[PDB]
């Protein structure tokens, strides 16, 4: 148990002894992000802004996850309208931990993406370049095949959709065998865009870590020793998935993931070939020029191969459930504007089809899915889970709804082009029926339309007939738009 640890520490002893205090402080910052002091945050707020924060329904937002929602209440004591939300978009930018590994994962290593303040962007960059320079010693040719390294991971880090149901709801000690097969099916390779922190000895799983990686390094894999029996691995490494089994440890069930480090360029080649194949297949099915590049794989993180494989399934569901003529007409419009279907595992603000048109960082959006009219692109984020979405296919269809909204309004007036949902016809329909469908449907006309569009093309035909019944004018309006497009 401790012999492996002693030999690893020995191998890196000179490297460790050689670390400056600055180098040590940096490794520490990497392991422990610097959290915002709830103290400081309030002292920067004005009187009217403090008042607005206290009187704001904190847990009732869209943009705030459990981390930021909780942090905001934490000083709600210590102290929704459009005003409240414009405020919250700005405030969200000032409460992010300084977190080097999170910056690397969010950007997929593309750290110059204009998704954070330039000054902090350069700080991250310096820290990352300095850590890279620290990690120069390889594990070597005598140790690499004699040791295993381990990482406990939350299933939600890879797929939040499947992670909702990975644990047997009847018996939490068991893994749902069916969901396991779907997690495993298309899981052949993995990318680490940040620095993996791994244990020399397998650690008992703590709360919400049902994935237990066992990893074999390559001789060239650079790493550094961390106190208490850990390694930090260089960033940008490829991992080939060798085996995925259900195992039992202390009368509970876990998923063992065996992986082998390989050159990242090997994985990136696989991803690029796959991007070629899916474009060729779909250019044909859509009747587009053979060389059209419509589908982008922007893939950099640990569930890489599944982002790739699920795009196929998402586009099949797309084609199965939407009229062929509608798909061809709208997609041609998108390609006319140099549009893309972007399937990605980095956050959407770090996607150029969004940030190229959204200079203000407080206006950048991360979410399961996005449609960006300025670049005619649909963005779909693999790892996350959309509220009130059952799967990614449905998310895509919603975003394509936004594209339908775009194109039909263009056809109305093609010199100066607006969204159909901005026409006074739809606006009136929306103030009547806008509350009759989904909760998120209520947000505005664009979302109501896209939601109605999604529901109208559910595989569940109960959900379809509910639109017809509960929102007959919306239902009617959309079929009209669809007809109008197909006939153009
Ligand atoms: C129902 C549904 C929801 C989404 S979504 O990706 O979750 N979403 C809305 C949203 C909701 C809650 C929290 C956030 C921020 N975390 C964002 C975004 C903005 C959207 O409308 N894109 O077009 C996507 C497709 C869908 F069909
Ligand atoms: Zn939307």
């Amino acid at each position: 148990r401790y012999e492996k640890w002693e030999k690893i520490k020995q191998h890196y002893q000179h490297w460790s002894d050689s670390l400056s205090e600055e180098g040590r402080g940096l490794l520490k910052k990497l392991q422990i992000p610097i959290e915002p002091k709830k103290d400081d945050i309030i002292h920067s707020l004005s009187q009217e802004e403090k008042e607005l924060l206290k009187r704001i329904q904190i847990d009732s937002s869209d943009f705030l996850s459990t981390e930021e929602k909780e942090f905001l209440k934490k000083l709600q004591i210590d102290i929704l309208s459009e005003k409240e939300k414009e405020f919250l978009k700005k405030l969200k930018l000032d409460i992010q931990p300084y977190d080097i590994n999170q910056r690397l994962q969010d950007t997929g290593g593309l750290i110059d993406s204009p998704s954070i303040n330039l000054d902090v962007r350069k700080q991250y960059k310096r820290d990352i370049q300095n850590i890279d320079a620290l990690l120069h010693q390889s594990i070597g040719s005598t140790l690499y095949n004699k040791i295993y390294l381990y990482e406990n991971m939350n299933i939600n880090n890879l797929t939040a959709t499947l992670g909702a149901d990975l644990v047997d709801s009847t018996d939490n000690t068991k893994i749902n065998r069916g969901i396991f097969n779907e997690f495993k099916k298309n899981f052949k390779y993995s990318i680490s865009s940040n620095y993996m922190i791994v244990d020399i000895n397998e650690r008992p799983a703590l709360d919400n870590e049902r994935l237990k990686w066992r990893i074999q390094l390559s001789p060239d894999t650079r790493a550094g020793y961390l106190e208490n029996g850990k390694l930090i691995l260089q960033r940008n490494i490829g991992l080939e998935i060798k085996d995925v089994q259900i195992i039992k440890q202390s009368e509970k069930e876990y998923i063992r993931i065996d992986a082998k480090v390989v050159p990242k360029s090997k994985i990136d080649t696989k991803i690029q070939e796959a991007q070629l194949n899916i474009n060729q297949e779909w250019n044909k099915a859509l009747g587009l020029p053979k060389y059209t590049k419509l589908i982008t794989f922007n893939v950099h993180n640990r569930y890489a191969s599944n982002i790739v494989e699920s795009a196929y399934l998402i586009l099949n569901e797309w084609k199965n459930n939407i009229q062929s003529d509608l798909i061809k007409k709208v997609t041609n419009y998108l390609v006319d504007g140099n549009g893309r279907f972007v399937f990605t595992d980095i956050t959407l603000p770090n996607i150029a089809e969004q940030y190229t048109h959204q200079d203000e960082i407080y206006e950048q959006v991360h979410s399961k899915g996005l449609y960006v009219p300025e670049s005619r692109s649909i963005l779909l984020h693999g790892p996350s889970k959309g509220v009130e979405l059952r799967n990614d296919s449905e998310g895509f269809i919603h975003e394509f709804g936004h594209a339908v909204d775009d194109y039909a309004g263009y056809l109305l007036d093609k010199n100066q082009s607006d969204l159909v949902t901005n026409s006074k016809k739809f606006i009136d329909i929306f103030k009547e029926e806008g509350s009759n469908l989904t909760s998120y449907g209520r947000t505005n006309e664009a979302e109501f339309f896209a939601e109605a569009f999604r529901l109208m093309h559910s595989t569940d035909h109960a959900e379809r007939l509910k639109v017809q019944k509960n929102a007959p004018k919306t239902f009617q309006f959309i079929n009209d738009q669809i007809k109008f497009i197909i006939n153009s």
